[PDB]
């Protein structure tokens, strides 16, 4: 069993990259704000419906002219855990499980998570804010194992009828109250805001909508337009509030969609919306969920690197100026020249710069046309993908961090974390 840990540690060594000297430690001890966009897909970026931009603010950020670096080729790598899978991978650089939810099933495993590393190395206090109750997706248990200090769940927000839609709190009230909670925190903090409104079935009260539905006839797709617009507006206003509170300029700010909102069940309506048949290759391309990052002292831009949510943890750690040689991680720093441009999907599909592998076939990214002559690096890349998923599963199924005496990590005591019921 310590042998099983050893094999995984050895496996993750070869991909390790040196930080880019232009980015290394540039955000040391700066506040880090992480904004989750529920069910957000980047096919929305620059999209118009009835002549109106669905997501006008994120369109500005995605221009590269607004202090954020946008990655248009950034993919979620989630499975059945949905939001919890995305959270898991964002804070651990490990995959979720092939079936079921790592949060629900591995909630008392041992972890060496991002928030705990930031606390230990640099005195970061961590928090999550979310307008649902704390035991959904077993977050109450899981976050103590991650070493998250505070969890502002639904009990920190007014959950009256006028304030809720679908699963709970409306994003505009969420961001407004959350900005006010962040303004009262001590620096350095690591704050994760998880939104809720842009969630299946994508229902929005008429009085809240500012764009009309598309007219595909598919209620899911047509509704998604309105909730996506609403989230875009909530976010624009949130960024405004940060600027007013003095929490914008000197914060690392990251924004990301957690996973796709529109499944292959809606291929008819998506063909109408996007004006193209939704083939398996095309659906794979639509799994782009986006990453936007603003780093103090650095200009924004567009970076076309193919990458996944596994790459976020090592990127943040290198921005903080933390040496990561001893962390068991599957991703690599987005800003390093050695970044590994292969993105495994939970189902064994994967994408690279040049081609994608989807249900046992290879397609060129240029045109999504079938490739018949195997690329030079295909067997190497396919093997990496398969071994990545298997090795990550070995960590979760063997609870392998139990056997790791890591010179750069003090074991978390989960009983030291408690999330009290809020005033609301
Ligand atoms: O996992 P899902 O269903 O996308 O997200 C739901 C939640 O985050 C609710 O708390
Ligand atoms: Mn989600």
């Amino acid at each position: 069993s310590e042998d099983d840990l050893t094999k995984v540690l050895n496996y993750t060594k070869q991909r390790q990259t040196e930080p880019n000297p232009e980015y290394y430690g540039v955000a040391k001890k700066k506040n880090i704000i992480k904004i989750h966009l529920e069910s957000f897909q980047t096919f929305l970026i620059n999209k118009k419906v009835n002549g109106k931009e669905v997501t006008p603010f994120l369109n500005k950020l995605s221009s590269g002219k607004e202090q954020f670096t946008y990655f248009p080729n950034f993919f979620h790598q989630t499975g059945q855990g949905k939001t919890s899978d995305s959270e898991f991978t964002m804070d651990n650089s490990l995959y979720g499980l092939p079936q079921g939810s790592a949060f629900s099933l591995k909630g008392d495993n041992t972890y060496q998570s991002l928030p705990a590393i930031l606390d230990q190395k640099q005195g970061y206090k961590s928090d999550v804010m979310h307008g649902d109750y704390k035991t959904f997706w077993n977050r109450d248990q899981v976050y103590k194992h991650f070493g998250i200090d505070k969890f502002y769940d639904a009990t920190y927000y007014d959950m009256s009828d006028k304030n809720v839609v679908n699963l709970g709190l409306k994003d505009k009230i969420f961001f407004k109250d959350s900005a006010n909670y962040q303004a009262k925190m001590k620096s350095p903090f690591y704050s994760h805001l998880i939104t809720l409104t842009n969630h299946y079935p994508f229902t929005l009260d008429e009085k809240d909508a500012t764009i009309e539905k598309s007219n595909t006839g598919d209620a899911t797709v047509d509704g998604y337009i309105q909730t996506a617009r609403y989230l875009d507006e909530a976010l624009e206003e949130y960024i405004n509030d940060l600027k007013k509170k003095g929490l914008y300029d000197n914060s690392v700010i990251m924004i990301y969609g957690d996973h796709y909102g529109i499944s292959e069940n809606h291929n008819n309506a998506m063909e109408k919306l996007l004006g193209e048949k939704i083939t398996p290759a095309k659906f794979t391309d639509l799994n782009r969920t986006g990453f936007w990052i603003k780093i103090p002292g650095k200009s924004g831009g567009i970076n076309n690197e193919y990458a996944g949510q596994v790459d976020v943890m090592p990127t943040i750690l290198h921005l903080a100026g933390i040496d990561t040689k001893n962390y068991l991680m599957f991703g690599t720093d987005l800003f390093s020249k050695g970044h590994n441009q292969v993105v495994p999907f939970r189902n064994g599909d994967f994408i690279t710069k040049d081609y994608k592998y989807v249900n046992g076939k290879i397609y060129s990214n240029k045109n999504n046309e079938l490739i018949t002559t195997q690329p030079a690096d295909f067997e190497k890349n396919k093997k990496q993908v398969e071994k990545d998923l298997e090795m990550s599963d070995n960590v979760l199924n063997g609870d392998l961090f139990r056997f790791y005496k890591n010179p750069d990590f003090k074991k978390v005591n989960p009983s030291k974390y408690k999330y009290e019921t809020g005033p609301k």
